[PDB]
């Protein structure tokens, strides 16, 4: 954290892409580490909590995932993917109430947003599987 | 942004004490601005987020305070004042659930930590109150 402070936007951007690419290739603990650092270097780029969360998810780290997602949501109240993946976390914690609120928030948030139409559906369908049960 | 980068550890510490006295003295908007500058200049220090959060409370900006304390707890799991103070904001915001977790988690970490004894009791009593 110490000597890596002060980097420019162009570098921060490329660093994220690196984390994102390792995330795709399934190198999740490496990706975690990268996002953790990025979340150290800028506490207002939802993207980095999206990434941190997702790495933890794919790691089986549901509670921890849940924490990133929740802070991200506080930082970007429009991003449907926070309440959506939180809910998949809730589901694996075996918390049906939380998963239902989450898919409901996400479906809602996602419907106003032309970019997220193909996830609004996904949330609506998860929502009615959790209804029962 | 705030090109006032590269300050020595001695200087950041007095700038921190300076925010602290502004807070103490009810100069909150001002103290707020100092803690934000500090969060943004120096390596993580919990006291920065703890002051920012505390300034926002006293200004009645509970959402904003929650962000602060929630970043604190996300990076600093064993600090109990992050969940404790977050719970307080949950109260004012109309979220009894949020408040109940916070206080309980605050109590737990707080109970183990001989230093933070009063936080333990304070978090003790708060939980009771909230349950009904």
């Amino acid at each position: 954290l110490a000597m890596l402070r002060g980097l420019s936007e162009d570098t921060l951007e490329q660093l994220y892409a690196l984390g994102f690419n390792q995330y795709q290739a399934g190198k999740w603990d490496d990706a975690q580490k990268i996002f953790q650092a990025l979340c150290m270097l800028d506490h207002y780029d939802a993207r980095y909590f999206l990434g941190l969360g997702a790495c933890r998810q794919s790691l089986g780290l549901y509670e921890q995932a849940l924490q990133s997602y929740s802070y991200g949501a506080l930082m970007d109240i429009n991003e449907p993917r926070f309440p959506f993946h939180a809910a998949e976390c809730h589901l694996q914690l075996g918390d049906l109430d939380g998963a239902e609120s989450g898919f409901y928030s996400a479906r809602a948030l996602a419907a106003a947003q032309p970019a997220h139409e193909a996830l609004a559906a996904r949330a609506g369908a998860m929502l009615e599987a959790v209804t029962a049960r």
